[PDB]
């Protein structure tokens, strides 16, 4: 029993994490085989960063620039290229570290832990959710670019995110391992807005299922709703339109708990008008939208890797 | 900017989990040089667990009726002793992968990891406080016990906790790498309780800062109180006694933001007294108490290992 934020074990991460410095300035870069990928803004200056023109700077760039450090280890830079907003550095050996992996890139709503780095070490792992709007809620510092996300499935890693920047409300922002970055940011230091952030509903009723499993029971209701019932409800409240995919992949946590899933939905229709009324919820306040229908079936039937 | 609860890289720890099983009860041990540290009630069959005997179980238990797996290697027991709670196997070979290491016994307030296992097999990482009732808020299922609790001292692994048991309320229970248990409880199946638990205000005050350091400055006010008029306040509330060791150790906090201690404690008076007005604060609606003035310090320093 009990239900906490839970990471992957990050040790097949670490050994991956390498620093990568170009003139004076140092981020964390991603060594898989004889390949370090980093945020291409480690070639700006301070001044470059307001607005780069990032094929201009990297022509000035050679392979004598970028100096990478495993552990006390400088690594050979023999190659070097641009993917979008990332950097391919080869080097001249292959990471004998190297997990079994793949780099995907996620859908809004979908979880990944991130290992932070500084100076191409790890400071601590944290789980974050792809939020609708395309940003992230996470901690970072100056250096902590490089710094990625990804999931496990059993041996291999999915890496899905590395980050890059941070935006005006607190928010942080990145792209996936090709570059590409996820919403309508740039990485250029000029004032952008993310969207208005929706809750993502599947989530929302994944964690209810949560605290169903762990006998945190009072808001249930013997009441039931229509899907367009509540979405006409929620979408008043900024939640995301539950679809019949949503209700397909919620399907698992309804057979084990016995709970239909618009049963669930009229609780949810119910707090949402109502309020907790000073009551908690697996000790929160507020309800949770970071745990996918995924994360809830894995911590409560212990998934080992 | 963003702060998280946030837990310590865990590559060091995985590299010393292994399963250990006896007859057909079977859990996690931590492999250290030549010895297995596992909790004891392995020996037990489930009639045992209702009232065991351990020194008459032990006794009728030899060094091959305990099976240890490092991977897919069985590591042969070559001896074997109790120790408290705690079962430490000797075993024919030394852990290649033994990190630096120490064992520690901490103080409520005070926060670990816990790499949660189950078969030998790492599942995930979250952060626990010590709580005052000296149980834990963590995620545990059958077969999690031996799974342990640790902190990162750069290249140090402080080793404090081992899980054995979970309480009525979904909290858990469980012993230093000694076998002394953390609070009055028993490894028995008996009825047992997690006195009332109360707010840890050190790491209250310490998480209000990590709020101003991140921008939420709403809270701040211009009123002062003492310690006494604070302390008669606080305890209405159920929280902790503010001691003068906590002022102190909360001193680099106040000295970084130009904010006393005393000043702080005025803004959490505000808040207990009339509430948070409709308002978060890192993003949450309930006052945290899980993060340390060294926990904060840390991730706002962003401290590598
Ligand atoms: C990479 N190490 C940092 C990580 C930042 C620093 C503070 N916390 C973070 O997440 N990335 C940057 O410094 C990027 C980088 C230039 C400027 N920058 C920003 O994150 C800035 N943000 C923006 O300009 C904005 F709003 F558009 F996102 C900053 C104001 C410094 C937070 C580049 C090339 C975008
Ligand atoms: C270790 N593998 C498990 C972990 C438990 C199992 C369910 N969730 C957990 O955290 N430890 C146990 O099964 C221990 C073990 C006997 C009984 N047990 C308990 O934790 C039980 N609790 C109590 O006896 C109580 F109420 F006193 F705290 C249980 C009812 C199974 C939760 C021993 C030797 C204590």
């Amino acid at each position: 029993s009990g239900f906490r934020k839970m990471a992957f074990p990050s040790g097949k991460v670490e050994g991956c994490m390498v620093q990568v410095t170009c003139g004076t300035t140092t981020l964390n870069g991603l060594w898989l085989d004889d390949v370090v990928y980093c945020p291409r803004h480690v070639i700006c200056t301070s001044e470059d960063m307001l607005n780069p023109n990032y094929e201009d700077l990297l022509i000035r760039k050679s392979n004598h620039n970028f100096l990478v450090q495993a552990g006390n280890v400088q690594l050979r830079v023999i190659g070097h290229s641009m993917q979008n907003c990332v950097l391919k550095l080869r080097v001249d050996t292959a990471n004998p570290k190297t997990p079994k992996y793949k780099f995907v890139r996620i859908q809004p709503g979908q979880t990944f832990s991130v290992l932070a780095c500084y100076n191409g070490s790890p400071s601590g792992v944290y789980q974050c959710a792809m939020r609708p709007n395309f940003t992230i809620k996470g901690s970072f510092l100056n250096g902590s670019c490089g710094s990625v996300g990804f999931n496990i499935d059993y041996d291999c890693v999915s890496f899905c995110y590395m980050h890059h920047m941070e935006l005006p409300t607190g928010v942080h922002a990145g792209t996936d391992l090709e570059g590409n970055f996820y919403g309508p940011f740039v990485d250029r230091q000029t004032a952008q807005a993310a969207g208005t952030d929706t809750t993502i509903t599947v989530n929302v009723l994944a964690w209810l299922y949560a605290a169903v499993i762990n006998g945190d029971r009072w808001f249930l209701n013997r009441f039931t709703t229509t899907l367009n019932d509540f979405n006409l409800v929620a979408m008043k409240y900024n939640y995301e339109p539950l679809t019949q995919d949503h209700v397909d992949i919620l399907g698992p946590l309804s057979a084990q708990t016995g709970i239909a899933v618009l049963d669930m939905c009229a609780s949810l229709k119910e707090l949402l008008q109502n309020g907790m009324n000073g009551r908690t919820i697996l000790g929160s306040a507020l309800l949770e939208d970071e745990f996918t229908p995924f994360d809830v079936v894995r911590q409560c039937s212990g998934v080992t890797f």
